[PDB]
């Protein structure tokens, strides 16, 4: 898999972008924790779960808080310049939130783009 940031653009007309995201801890960043089936995003084919969402229209979101990152992503207009970069042992840290709650004995932070 491409490990390097890509930047990526996604045509979309009066409607979400069809992906969620998690995160917005310090140090944490921004995941895709799922695409939407026939949504923008997954029709695009570019953006994949386990993508960090580094950039949208040249707003940084790198150490973005979560609602930073939902407004930024919501009001990015119908033309979608996303630098991503595809993180997959950084995204298992999302997975292992729910994995250890359930074994130290429940749902993540999420919203939808
Ligand atoms: C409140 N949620 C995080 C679940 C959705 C909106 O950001
Ligand atoms: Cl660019």
């Amino acid at each position: 898999h491409n490990r390097e940031p890509r930047r990526i653009v996604i045509h979309r007309g009066s409607t979400g972008l069809g992906f969620n995201i998690v995160g917005g801890e310090d140090g944490e960043g921004i995941f895709i924790s799922f695409i939407l089936a026939g949504g923008p995003a997954d029709l695009s084919g570019e953006l994949r779960k386990g993508d960090q969402i580094l950039s949208v229209n040249g707003v940084d979101l790198r150490n973005a808080s979560h609602e930073q990152a939902a407004i930024a992503l919501k009001n990015a207009g119908q033309t979608v310049t996303i630098i991503a970069q595809y993180k997959p042992e950084e995204y298992s840290r999302f997975e292992a939130k729910i994995h250890d709650l359930r074994e130290q004995l429940a749902r993540l932070w999420e919203t939808s783009i």
